[PDB]
C-alpha cells in the first residue's frame, strides 16, 4: 500500500516526539506504559503535524478574507480519528515503520481509540463527510455543533435485548480537541420583551455559557485544515451562588451543574420529534452562540477596520453563509433578525432580505413524526422576542402568498408557519423556507417529492428556491481507511488521483475483463472477510464461517427501514432448508446491526426477533453451516468501516418513498458488495450509475404504494395468498421463536398483520425471488466478481467531494479548489 | 536577589521550550497570545522540568523501598504553585532573563494564575506547608485529600456585606496536575451485611469512581518531587443508564452527574461540624480509594514478589504509616480493618494490632463545635460494616479500659467511642485514640490542655500515645517566595543555607547593632508597604497611605480570633482623636480580612462592622489621614503572601486558650512585623523564642479566663466600669455606625452585653494600653527595627521543616534527610 513515504529523517523525528510526549504529556515510562499510553504518546506526536497547518489556513482566511461557510448541525458523527488525520496528511507509512522500529502495532494503537460519536446516523456522518469535503475542497468552512459529554448510548445485547450503557468518550479524554475558555461566549434564555418606540428589549434572561472546543479538520494532502467548533456548557459564576437569599451557596454550587446539563447528551431519537425543553434548549444554545462567533468575524474583517465605516451589513451574504442542516438550527432565522433588528438596530426589511441571502435550508426526511412543531406556548416561554419576530416573519411571508395567490385562504392556512388547533405550534421547516434563499433535498427523487408534495405550495411561490444535492460520501474514510487493500489494487493501476476526485474510478470498467484484477477484487474481498471474522471472534464471538455470503444490513431500526422483512427472507431460507434438507444452497451469514431508539418498544422487539431467529437457526444440526443468523451489537461508525469492507450482499430494503437517500448504500457500493434494494433514495441514482442490470432492485415503485395507499393495504390478502410466508406468521404466533414465552411477538405480528404502515407483505414474494437470483449469481465467482468491478467504477458520483463541490457552486457563491495550501514548517508566527 | 543562575544555555533553551507550547500546546501566536497564553506557556515549560525527577523520585521508591507516609487531609491550601515550582528547583533567575528577553515580564505571568484553593484556611495550609517539607526532608510522602471543583467560594464585599461567588479555579485548567483516569478505583456506599460463619460481606452497594489526579511536589533544590493524589468523583456508567427500568437514559445520564457531586465543592465550615450525608461521603470517598493505593502498593513490594510468600501485613507498620489530619479521615481506622479482615481475611486481633501501628491522628482544635460526632443512624445507613467494626473496635476498647480501672463506670461512659442520648453518635475523635498508636496537638499549651482536659482519660490510659507537634510555617513560600527582599538581605549576610534550616536566622542577633542592617530592614519593609499600595489600588481601591503603622488581622472570621475586639480598639482611636483633635497620634491603617461562614450570621454581621466603621472613622475630616479603617476583600493564600510582608503590626488577639496554635502570627514573625497577642497557642513558644520583651502580650491567661468563668463573666461590669468602653456601645446601639438602619448591630451588642463565651470586654482596658505601647515603640524607628531584628532571628523554630523532622522521627519512624536526588536529564525510562 502506498499509504505515504516512510521517510528516514521524518520516521526517527516521529519516534523522537513519540518518547517525548509519552515523558512530558503523559509522564510514563515504556517500563509501565501501556498499549493506551501508547496509542496517546502516537495521537499527540500527530496532533503536533496538524496544527502547524492548522494555525496557518484559520490565518490564512483572515488574509484574503474569503466568504465563510457556517455549517450548523446539531450532529457531527466523527468515529475516530487518528487513520483518518494520518492519511490526509501523508502520515501513515511514516508513522507505521516509526512506531514499527518502537516494537509498536499501529493497528492495536489505532484499536484504543473511542469513536468520537456525537451523533445517531446518516444525519451526522454526512455532517462529517461534509466537513473532510470542504477542507479537501479548500473551502473556508467551519462545523458548528454541540459538545456531548456522552454522544449516542453504547448498545450491550443482554439476552437478546438491547441495554443503553452511556458513552463515556471523554474518559480518557481527547487528545484532538482544544478547549477555548478564553472564546465563551454568553447564552440567554427565558426572560420578557420590554417593548418601546426605541426599540425592543430581551431582558430579564438566565444566562449560560458557552465554552467552545475546537477540532482541527484535515483536508486530504491540500494541507488545508479547517475547523470544527464544538459549544460545551457552563454556568456563570455569578448570578448563581452569589444570591444568598435561598441559594445557600452548597446547594447553588449543585444547582450550577444543572445548566451545564444542556451539552451532556445527544438525544438518541435517531431522527424523530420529541418537543423536550431541553432538546430545544441545546438548539438555541449552539444557535446564539455560533451566530455571535459568525458575526464578530464578520465586524473584524474588512468593514470594522474600514470600508463604510459603520458597520453596514449589505456585505453580510457575500461574507457569510450559514447551512442549516434540518430544521435543528432554524432558531438561526429569527435569531440573525434579533441580532441585526434589536443589537445592530437595522430596519426589518433590511435584516430580512440580508437574512434570506445568508441562509439555506437542507430537508433530509419527509417523514412527518421527524418534522419539528414546536408548542408556541413553550417558544413563548423560553424565547419570547424570537417568537415576536416569527410571527412578524410569518406575517409578511403570509402577505406575500395572499397576493401571489389572492383568494387561496386554504393555501394561507397551509403555508403558515404557524400552526393550529388544541396546541398552536410552530413549524420549524416552514421557517426555514420563508427564511432561506435556498432549500434542498438529500436524493434526486427526495427533491422532487418536495416540489411536489410538502413543499408544493412552497416552491409555486418561489420555484427558483428548491433545488437537489444527492448526498456523498468521503473516498479517504469511506475506501483509503477502511480498505487499504481495494484502493491498493485500484491504485496499482489508475494511481492515487481518484481519492481527491472518484468519477476516476470508471476507469476500472476497462478491467471487467482481466484475469488478474478480477482475481485480486475477490482476493482482497476474501482478505477483509478473514480481518472481520477475526474481529468478531477477538472481540465477541462466532467463527462465522467465512466460506458464506456475507449479507449485511447495517442501520439504525425503523419500521421504514425494514429489518423485519429481512427478518421473514431470513426465516424463509430456514424454512426451505427443512423441506428440503439436502438440496444444495448458497451457504449464508446474515448480519444486522443498528440501535434502536430507547422508547421505541417495536424496535426493541426488532431486535429481540433478529436474535430470537438465530438462537434457533443457528442451533439447528440439519443446518449446521449453512445458515447463520447475526446480529452486531453497537453499530458505529468504527463498526461500519469493519464490516462493509466484508460485505457481498448491501441490503437496502426500505419501503419505496421512506429513505429519503441512504448513505450506507453508497459505502457499500464503494467497498464492493452487490445491492439488493427498492427503487427508493440514492438506489435510483447508484442503479441509474451502474445500469440496473448490475443491480438487484425489487418491490413496488412509490407509484405502486400510492396506488395501494389509495384502496388501501389488507396484509391480509398476502397472509392468505402465499404459504410461505402464511407459515412464518404462525412460527412466531406459536412461540417457535419464543418457546419460553409463546406470547412474545404477538405485538410484532399484530403490527405486521393489521397495522403495517410499510407495506412489509406487499413486497415479501418479489422479495425472495429477488435473493434467489443473487444466490444464483453468487454460484458464479467469475459473475459476481465481474458485476462487482461494474458497482465499483461507478461510484463516483457518490463521493461527498461532488456533493459539496455543488453546495458550495449552486448554494453558497464559492468556487472550492484543490491546490495544496503551505505547510509552516519550523517558522511561529 | 539570589534566585538561582540566569544561564546563557539554560536561558536558552527555556525561551525555546516556551515558544514550542505556546505554538503546538497552546495553538496561539505572538500575533494574538495574551498575557494569560503567555503564564500559560510558561506554567507548561516550567512543569516540563518537574516531570523528569517526578518520575525519577517515583521511580526511587519503588526500587529503595522506603516507608511511605500518607498524609490524609479533607484540604490542601495550595495556592499559586509556579513560582513555588520555580523556587524549589533553582529556575527564578532563568526564568526571568528568559521571558524578559522575550519582552515579557515574568510578575504580570505569575498574577495570571489562581489559587489552587482547595482548602478554608490554617488546616489546608498546614497540610500544604507539611507537603513542601516532606519533599525538601527527602520523605517518601504522599498527600491525599479531594479534588474540589470548586475550592473556598471567592469573597465578594457588596455594600460592606460578604457575598458568596464560586471559585471556578479550574475554568483554563491547570497545568500542574496529571489525570489518571487509568488508576480510577471504586468506592462503595450504603448496602447491608450478608452474615456468615465463613465472613461479613458488604453487599448492595451503591458505586462511586475515584479518578485520581496527581500533582508534583517538589522539595527545595533536592530534585525530590512527591506526590499530591488528589480524588475526583465520577459515576459508573453500568449500573446507571443500563437500567431501562424506570431509569429512561436520559434522566439516568443526568443524574450520573448526581455521585460526582462528592468532590464538587469544599464545605465552607472553616473548621465547624455539620453532620450532612454529603460530606460523611467525601470523607469516607477519600479514605477507601486511597486506603486501596496504599494495599496495592504495599502487595507489589517486597511481599508480593516474594518475602513470605502469602501476603503477611506484620510488616505493614514498617511499609506504612497514615497520618490522619483531624478527625475527617478517621475513617480509616475501621476502613482498613474492613480491608484487612473481609478482604484479607486477617484475624482481629492482628488487624487491629496493625491497624493502631499505622496510624496517628493530629488533634487541631478543643472547640467542641468542630469535633466530629455523626448520628449512629447515618452510618448504620451510608456504611453497615464501618458501624458493626466501630461497635466491634469500642467492646473491646472499653473492655481494656473497665480492666485498667475496675469499676469506674463513669469513665467508660466518658470514654465510650459511642455517645448515648436522643440522638446516639459515634464520637470520631475517640476512634482516633483507641485506633492510633499516637495522638498529637499542634502546640506546646494545646497538646497540655489535650492531657490535662479533653482527653485526660485517654491519657490515663494510655499516657504513651500522646505528644506535641508544634506547627511550622515553610520557608520557601513563606519567605523566599513573598519577600524576596528580605530574603536577600537576610542572604547578603548569612548566606542561603538558613532556607533549608531556618535555626540559622539566629545569626541575625549579631546585627541588632549594626546600622547598614537596620536601614535594609526598615527600607525593604517600605519597599513592600509600597508593592501591596500599589497592589490595592491596581486591583481594588485606596492609596492606603504607606506613611503609616499597617495594623493588620488576616484569618477567617470567628468570635474566638476576636475581630470585635479589634473593631472596638479601632473605634476608641477615632474617640480619642476627636476629644484631642491636636494631639500627635501615630498614623495608622488598620486591615482585616477573612471569610465568615456562609450561614454564620454574627460574622457576616463582623465583617459588616468592619466596613460600617470605616465608612464614618475614613471620611471624617478632622481624621483625614490620621486613622484608616480598612478590610481586605477575599483573604486567601496569594493576598497573605501579599500583605504580611507588608504588615507592621501582627493582631493575634485570640481568648486565651482558644486559638489551639495558629500559623498566621508565624507567618508575620518571618516577615518583619511585631506582634500583638495573647497567652495563646504559639504566641506562648514564638514569646519565649524571642523574649516577652520583643512582643506585645497582654490580657487575661488560660488560668484568667478559667476563674472568670468559674464566677460568670458579667460584661455588664466592664460596661459599668469603663467610660470609653460604654461610650462605644452606646455608639453601636443608637445608630452611629448604622445611620440608615439605627437597629443594625442590635445583635452584634446584645452578644457583647449579654452572650460573649470569649470575654471580649474582660480585655478591652488591658488591650488598649498595649496598643499605646506599641504606637509609642513605632515613635523610635531604630528601636523598632531593633525589636524586629529580633523577632525574625528567632524565628528559626516556626519551620515546618522542624515540625515535619519531628513527625518523621517521633510519629513515623523515619529518618529525613536533605541530600539531592539526581535529576535525569536526558535519560527516558
Ligand atoms: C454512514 C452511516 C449511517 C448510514 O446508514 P443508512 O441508513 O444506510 O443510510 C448510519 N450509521 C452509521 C454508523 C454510518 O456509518
Ligand atoms: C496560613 C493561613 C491561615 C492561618 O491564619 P491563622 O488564623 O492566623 O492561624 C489562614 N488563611 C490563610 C489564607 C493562610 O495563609
Ligand atoms: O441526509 C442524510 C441522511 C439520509 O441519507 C437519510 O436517508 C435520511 O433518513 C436522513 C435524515 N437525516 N439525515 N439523513
Ligand atoms: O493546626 C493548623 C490550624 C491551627 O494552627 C489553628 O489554630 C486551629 O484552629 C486549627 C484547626 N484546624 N487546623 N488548625
Amino acid at each position: 500500500s502506498v499509504r505515504g513515504l516512510a521517510g528516514v529523517e521524518n520516521v526517527t523525528e516521529l519516534k523522537k516526539n513519540f518518547n517525548r510526549h509519552l515523558h512530558f504529556t503523559l509522564v510514563k515510562d515504556r517500563n509501565v506504559a501501556t498499549p493506551r499510553d501508547y496509542y496517546f504518546a502516537l495521537a499527540h506526536t500527530v496532533r503536533d503535524h496538524l496544527v502547524g497547518r492548522w494555525i496557518r489556513t484559520q490565518q490564512h482566511y483572515y488574509e484574503k478574507d474569503p466568504k465563510r461557510i457556517y455549517y450548523l448541525s446539531l450532529e457531527f458523527y466523527m468515529g475516530r480519528t487518528l487513520q483518518n488525520t494520518m492519511v490526509n496528511l501523508a502520515l501513515e507509512n511514516a508513522c507505521d515503520e516509526a512506531t514499527y522500529q518502537l516494537g509498536l502495532d499501529m493497528e492495536e494503537l489505532e484499536e484504543i481509540e473511542e469513536d468520537a460519536g456525537l451523533g445517531n446516523g446518516g444525519l451526522g456522518r454526512l455532517a462529517a463527510c461534509f466537513l473532510d469535503s470542504m477542507a479537501t475542497l479548500g473551502l473556508a468552512a467551519y462545523g458548528y455543533g454541540i459538545r456531548y459529554e456522552f454522544g449516542i448510548f453504547n448498545q450491550k445485547i443482554c439476552g437478546g435485548w438491547q441495554m443503553e450503557e452511556a458513552d463515556d468518550w471523554l474518559r480518557y479524554g481527547n487528545p484532538w480537541e482544544k478547549a477555548r475558555p478564553e472564546f465563551t461566549l454568553p447564552v440567554h434564555f427565558y426572560g420578557r420583551v420590554e417593548h418601546t418606540s426605541q426599540g425592543a428589549k430581551w431582558v430579564d434572561t438566565q444566562v449560560v455559557l458557552a465554552m467552545p472546543y475546537d477540532t482541527p479538520v484535515p483536508g486530504y494532502r491540500n494541507n488545508v485544515v479547517n475547523t470544527m467548533r464544538l459549544w460545551s456548557a457552563k454556568a456563570p459564576n455569578d448570578f448563581n451562588l452569589k444570591d444568598f437569599n435561598v441559594g445557600g451557596y452548597i446547594q447553588a454550587v449543585l444547582d450550577r451543574n444543572l445548566a451545564e446539563n444542556i451539552s451532556r447528551v445527544l438525544y438518541p431519537n435517531d431522527n424523530f420529534f420529541e418537543g423536550k425543553e431541553l432538546r430545544l434548549k441545546q438548539e438555541y444554545f449552539v444557535v446564539a452562540a455560533t451566530l455571535q462567533d459568525i458575526i464578530r468575524r464578520f465586524k473584524s474583517s474588512k468593514f470594522g477596520c474600514r470600508d463604510p465605516v459603520r458597520t453596514n451589513f449589505d456585505a453580510f451574504p457575500d461574507k457569510v453563509a450559514i447551512q442549516l442542516n434540518d430544521t435543528h438550527p432554524s432558531l438561526a432565522i429569527p435569531e440573525l433578525m434579533r441580532v441585526l433588528v434589536d443589537l445592530e438596530r437595522l430596519d426589518w426589511d433590511k435584516a430580512w432580505e440580508v437574512t434570506v441571502k445568508t441562509c439555506a435550508y437542507t430537508n433530509h426526511t419527509v417523514l412527518p413524526e421527524a418534522l419539528e412543531r414546536w408548542p408556541v406556548h413553550l417558544l413563548e416561554t423560553l424565547l419570547p422576542r424570537h417568537l415576536q419576530i416569527i410571527y412578524e416573519i410569518n406575517q409578511r411571508f403570509l402577505n406575500r402568498v395572499a397576493a401571489a395567490f389572492p383568494g387561496d385562504v386554504d393555501r394561507l392556512r397551509r403555508m403558515s408557519l404557524v400552526e393550529e388547533g388544541a396546541v398552536k405550534r410552530i413549524n420549524m421547516a416552514h421557517l426555514c423556507i420563508a427564511g432561506s434563499h435556498a432549500v434542498n433535498g438529500v436524493a434526486r427523487i427526495h427533491s422532487e417529492i418536495l416540489k411536489k408534495t410538502i413543499f408544493k405550495d412552497f416552491y409555486e411561490l418561489e420555484p427558483h428556491k428548491f433545488q437537489n444535492k444527492t448526498n456523498g460520501i468521503t473516498p479517504r474514510r469511506w475506501l483509503v481507511l477502511c480498505n487499504p487493500g481495494l484502493a491498493e489494487i485500484i491504485a496499482e493501476r489508475i494511481g492515487e488521483e481518484y481519492i481527491s476526485d472518484l468519477d476516476q474510478l470508471r476507469k476500472l470498467l476497462s478491467y471487467v475483463d482481466d484475469e488478474a484484477f478480477i482475481r485480486d477484487v475477490a482476493k482482497v474481498k476474501q482478505e477483509n472477510k478473514l480481518k472481520f471474522a477475526a474481529y468478531l471472534e477477538r472481540e465477541y464471538k462466532v467463527h462465522i464461517n467465512p466460506n458464506s455470503l456475507f449479507d449485511v444490513q447495517v442501520k439504525r431500526i425503523h419500521e421504514y427501514k425494514r429489518q423485519l422483512l429481512n427478518c421473514l427472507h431470513v426465516i424463509t431460507l430456514y424454512n426451505r432448508i427443512k423441506k428440503e434438507p439436502n438440496k444444495f444452497v448458497v451457504p449464508r451469514t446474515v448480519m444486522i446491526g443498528g440501535k434502536a431508539a430507547p422508547g421505541y418498544h417495536m424496535a426493541k422487539m426488532i431486535i429481540k426477533l433478529i436474535t430470537a431467529i438465530g438462537d434457533v437457526v443457528n442451533h439447528d444440526p440439519v443446518v449446521g453451516d449453512r445458515l447463520r443468523v447475526i446480529f452486531l451489537e453497537n453499530y458505529r461508525v468504527s463498526l461500519a468501516e469493519k464490516v462493509i469492507p466484508a460485505a457481498d450482499l448491501s441490503e437496502q430494503i426500505s419501503t419505496a418513498g421512506t429513505e429519503a437517500s441512504g448513505t450506507g448504500n453508497m459505502k457499500f457500493m464503494l467497498n464492493g458488495a452487490l445491492t439488493i434494494g427498492t427503487m427508493d433514495g440514492a438506489n435510483v441514482e447508484m442503479a441509474e450509475e451502474a445500469g440496473e442490470e448490475n443491480f438487484f432492485i425489487f418491490g413496488m415503485r412509490v407509484e405502486d404504494v400510492d396506488r395501494l395507499d389509495q384502496r388501501g393495504y389488507n396484509a391480509q390478502e398476502y397472509y392468505d395468498r402465499i404459504p410461505e410466508l402464511r407459515q412464518i406468521i404462525e412460527q412466531l404466533s406459536s412461540g417457535f421463536f419464543s418457546p419460553k414465552q409463546p406470547d412474545l411477538f404477538k405485538d410484532i405480528v399484530n403490527m405486521l398483520m393489521h397495522h403495517d404502515r410499510f407495506k412489509v407483505f406487499a413486497d415479501y414474494e418479489e422479495y425472495v425471488k429477488c435473493q434467489e437470483r443473487v444466490s444464483a449469481l453468487y454460484k458464479n465467482p467469475r459473475e459476481w466478481t465481474r458485476m462487482v468491478i461494474r458497482n465499483i467504477a461507478t461510484s463516483g458520483k457518490f463521493s461527498s467531494d461532488r456533493t459539496i463541490a455543488q453546495y458550495a457552486r449552486e448554494i453558497w457563491g464559492v468556487e472550492p479548489s484543490r491546490q495544496r495550501l503551505p505547510a509552516p514548517d519550523e517558522k511561529i508566527p
